[PDB]
């Protein structure tokens, strides 16, 4: 039976940070971020969150659709580290935006950065159990880092999931993961994060090893350098994919320095050109770098992908799919690199002047009116462009706004 | 295909208050506590949470599997609006102390009280996709009310979820959902909330009434009466379900006051009795309901159980399934009655105490070292039942102990 992503859109904010500018204005080394392959990160303004950023994502898919297969869709998982509330779900907000059917499911899904496969994974079974044909599912990663700093971005991905997958064919059953209790990093406060550096490079490396046996034990005669055409990771900053894949190359191919090189540009540098863009966007993460690999790798001829998810505390999954030269076409259609370029680029002082402003809209605020002024730059760049925006929250409930 | 709850087992707390004794003391009329059907609350200690409430719950069904059975758990979903991380899942605690196997996905999910059936389902549509034949699933709801004051509860019921359903069989299919964006009750804050009760009050009405329409609509030629023998509700307090059956009732069958105060007896007041002595345990509401029905009601042939759940914010489905003799056999022996009548029966002074004693354990704890000699007599009532307990927390790290 067939099921996968029918449709992905992805948003990566509406400014952004040049890395270079955040290293010499804090003293450190300019090799530092090129040897991390950090480049620019989405910076959130104080009029959006996550749930502006998740609509903002999933806009384009849902303004494609008839109004029947509008109304198919039944779930919408929010997947998400940056919650609003301890009970409410930022699906609720997404469904009443988009104008979805109240006939359906609505709720999020936390598991650090894992969030977002396990939600795709919850969409995939509801087409596969057949509870409800022609029924289809959004799923929607979404993420924003509210103050480890210049590695820590803003995005959100959104996906459309069904039996006509026409961007990614979800191979089924071929799945293996692995997870342990670890405090390699949690975020145990609000607006907050913590966690060790080290230990979250040895338990990613042991997840990655570790989920690719488990699918490796369910996929008889799977190779790890031949059965993938493209590899895509949970991507914390490119530096760390590179030492992930280097590890499982040598461990599992005994391949030499050299080969890995070239295989490391080969197959999974096309995954990481997003991703440098956007920084870590926690649960998002994954999906972007799928766009990234299939906007800029080969797919004149199918091809598939393996996929590896992780999240901190930690859980951890393998997986795989195809991507045709139609679905390829479909996703450059959506235009990724040039909403990516035409994003405002910040000053060190403007972006100084934004984290200060973001108190006002920290968790937990009850009472706050936006002002979109804050940075008249900023407002031109998103005015007309039919974004939605955070206009206010009144006794705990947002209320947003289309401009 | 089959599919439905394998086993079911609760955690009722190791403490109640009797709410006559609140109501004297705080001024109140005696006739409010028993006019709207609440008896007693479950009250957690300093040292328990919602980890260790889980765990409780979910450990005698896993004391009962074979090792093998055990290792087919490869799902475990904590359904809860009592969450201790932004990103950490309570899953990964639980995965830790019931020892389960490294390949298992693990995640919490969140949509206030809707929590617990949300995750039945996302669990009964791994069985039906059949991507992993043999395959189980741990669902666990879970909450506490650490601070509206008389009904907010404490507990945990662990469902294990499989195709071979020994307490409930699912009916396939058989579902009806509504939601929509609404402030009838949010938690912005931690440990705290925030609502309306007439809001509350009229949006599980219209979803009571919409999501029972949307199953009506799927399955053609059932009848509110007598296609189910009984039904539980998500259940915030007694008088509420009653007032929501009596609308349904009347509107659905334009059935007399008698006629339905009789119907109520029958059907619905076998789900509240386990309810009356726990209080409002949110996403886990709706299935000590079912285990009280279970328990309390007739099954010398096998019933039809009408199951409704709703959550604040809000979203609601409606669902069914059969008991056996044979299951509730099973499920007798798992004793809840004397379980609740054990507890320990807070005095109104001690009870005080323990609201003061509380804020050690606050959400974004640090640092915390608990003293389980606090109540000397609480703690006889644990020492040596192997219960799960709440050591400490250490650089956020919680650490449990067995008792």
């Amino acid at each position: 039976q067939q099921v996968g992503i029918e449709a992905l859109s992805v948003y990566g904010g509406a400014a952004q940070l040049e890395l270079r500018k955040l290293a010499q204005a804090r003293q450190l080394d300019i090799s530092r971020f090129d040897n991390l392959m950090m480049k620019e990160k989405a910076v959130s303004l104080p009029y959006e969150d996550p749930v502006s950023y998740a609509v903002n994502a999933a806009k384009p898919i849902i303004d494609r659709l008839s109004d029947a297969d509008k109304q198919r869709i039944e779930m919408v998982i929010t997947c998400s580290e940056s919650g609003i509330d301890f009970g409410k779900s930022m699906s609720t907000y997404i469904q009443e935006y988009l104008g979805l059917s109240r006939n359906c499911r609505m709720f999020e899904l936390k598991q650090a950065c894992y969030s977002g496969t396990a939600g795709l994974q919850m969409a995939i079974n509801l087409i596969l159990s057949q509870t409800f044909p022609g029924a289809k599912a959004l799923v929607i990663a979404t993420d924003i880092s509210r103050f480890a700093e210049p590695s820590s971005g803003a995005g959100a991905v959104a996906l459309l999931v069904s039996d006509t997958p026409h961007i990614f064919q979800i191979d089924v059953g071929c799945n293996g993961y692995y997870g342990y209790e670890v405090m390699d990093t949690c975020r145990p406060n609000p607006d907050s994060e913590a966690g060790d550096a080290d230990l979250s490079l040895l338990s990613y490396l042991d997840c990655c090893e570790n989920a690719y046996r488990h699918y490796q034990n369910r996929v008889e005669g799977v190779d790890y350098r031949e059965s993938f055409d493209y590899l895509s990771f949970h991507t914390p900053f490119g530096g760390m994919v590179k030492g992930a894949h280097r590890n499982m190359m040598r461990r599992l191919k005994r391949a030499k320095p050299a080969e890995i090189e070239a295989d490391f540009q080969r197959r999974v540098m096309p995954g990481l050109v997003y991703c440098q863009q956007v920084g870590n966007i926690m649960g998002a993460t994954l999906f972007l770098s799928l766009a990234s690999t299939i906007d800029n790798g080969d797919f004149s001829t199918p091809r598939r992908i393996g996929m590896f998810s992780y999240g901190s505390g930690c859980c951890s999954e393998f997986y795989s799919g195809v991507v045709t030269p139609e679905g390829a076409a479909i996703a450059a259609q959506q235009g990724i690199s040039a909403q990516l370029a035409d994003r405002y680029s910040l000053s060190m002082e403007e972006y100084e002047q934004l984290l200060y402003h973001s108190s006002a809209v920290a968790f937990g605020t009850r009472n706050v009116t936006l002002d979109y002024q804050l940075f008249p730059g900023v407002w031109k760049k998103i005015a007309g462009k039919g974004r939605l925006v955070l206009k206010a929250i009144k006794e705990f409930h947002r209320k947003y706004e289309w401009v």
